[PDB]
């Protein structure tokens, strides 16, 4: 089990936009892309803690609309010095991103239910 | 009572953005502005119906974030030719905009509850 201390997850940007098919005719249709990246904040050598920001950025393309933005969370990994965030494995990355991914799922469910007047879309990320 | 036939309300854009105080230091803080405008679609002379689009555009500034976008609804005013939408009075304009305003209130309540982890903000528009 990762020994994580987590700060409050933070929405920097959450955008719902209807697709503009006139614009896409000229410029091409947007593509879905979802990415998790990491910013180092601090290595505490004495206590062996790495503080970083987990950053979830997304553009998710539906038939009629696009969901896009960035959600992030400061995480402290207790008991490990992670020099380069690329050394974290897939399971570690998912664990680190889990609160952000949940935020994305819950905003998307509520916004799509309300905006479309249909049962909410569950991304299940 | 207005004799309205309404089509489904439509979200063109609904954006939540954290304020960028570095950007605002250079560029000035955003200001709240909410506006209702009208696009004529058709005057049906025989049936005496004016079809228009009611367009609610908004930028709403909170301490830490901004809500902005556009929500619209095609309305048909049955029994009246409205040559120039500026001839509608305040009560008529509110009635025409009511579904859009409700959409704005409900998206804002849910998005703020989820994103901020606090009771939803009720705009009460």
């Amino acid at each position: 089990a990762m020994n994580l201390k987590r700060e409050q997850e933070f929405v920097s940007q959450y955008h719902f936009d209807a697709r503009n098919f006139e614009w896409e005719n000229e410029n091409g249709a947007p593509e879905t892309k979802v990415d998790v990246n990491f910013q180092l904040l601090q290595h505490d050598q004495e206590n062996q803690v790495t503080s970083l920001i987990v950053i979830l950025s997304f553009m998710i393309v539906f038939d009629k609309f696009v969901i896009s933005g960035t959600i992030s969370q400061v995480n402290h990994i207790d008991g490990r010095i992670v020099n380069e965030p690329s050394e974290l494995n897939q399971e570690e990355v998912e664990t680190l991103a889990r609160p952000c991914l949940n935020m994305l799922n819950r905003l998307t469910y509520e916004v799509t239910e309300i905006a479309l007047d249909l049962p909410g879309i569950n991304l299940e990320f």
